[PDB]
């Protein structure tokens, strides 16, 4: 089974400048309680945002280049990427928008968690079809001292 996990604000935003522009520690235990364990892929450029490797999980990132680091898994196709999981019940798809793009067919469940926020962004999680999509969960939080928006963490089922 394969599965995407995206934080989206207004518009599907999920970035601007190599960045997630908003500060929800929230959101933050919620993509460590669900892909703890299990192995997660992403594209270069998400790797380079998050500026080191996730512990816990086994990290797999896409390039089209030969790899720049050792202490994760270096791939050059989605389906490499998908090998290189190995036989696990469950692959976590973590961005970024290109990487989104790919994965989406391949995907059976899709773990959002929308944001209140505005912002003016360059990366866009895709334009996912609503009627093949079915919510399983859903559990809306106002915005607290810790986090400035209000968010509701979603999983969708593909029908
Ligand atoms: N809100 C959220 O939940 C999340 C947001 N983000 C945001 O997303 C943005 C990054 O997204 P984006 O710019 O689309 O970049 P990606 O993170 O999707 O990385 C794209 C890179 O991955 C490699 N790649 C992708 N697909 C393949 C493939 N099939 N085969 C080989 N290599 C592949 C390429 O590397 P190369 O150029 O070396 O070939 C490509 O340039 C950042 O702003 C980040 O903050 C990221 C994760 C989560
Ligand atoms: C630290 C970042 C890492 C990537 C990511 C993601 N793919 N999905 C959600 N909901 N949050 C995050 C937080
Ligand atoms: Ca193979
Ligand atoms: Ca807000
Ligand atoms: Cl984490």
């Amino acid at each position: 089974m394969i599965s995407l996990i995206a934080a989206l604000a207004v518009d599907r935003v999920i970035g601007m400048e190599n960045a997630m522009p908003w500060n929800l520690p929230a959101d933050l235990a919620w993509f460590k309680r669900n892909t703890l364990d299990k192995p997660v892929i992403m594209g270069r450029h998400t790797w380079e945002s998050i500026g080191r490797p996730l512990p816990g999980r086994k990290n797999i990132i896409l390039s089209s280049q030969p790899g720049t680091d050792d202490r994760v898994t270096w791939v050059k196709s989605v389906d490499e990427a998908i090998a290189a999981c190995g036989d696990v019940p469950e692959i976590m798809v973590i961005g970024g928008g290109r990487v989104y793009e790919q994965f989406l067919p391949k995907a059976q469940k899709l773990y959002l968690t929308h944001i209140d926020a505005e912002v003016e962004g360059d990366t866009h999680f895709p334009d996912y079809e609503p009627d093949d999509w079915e919510s399983v969960f859903s559990e809306f939080h106002d915005a607290d001292a810790q986090n400035s928006h209000s968010y509701c963490f979603e999983i969708l089922e593909r029908r």
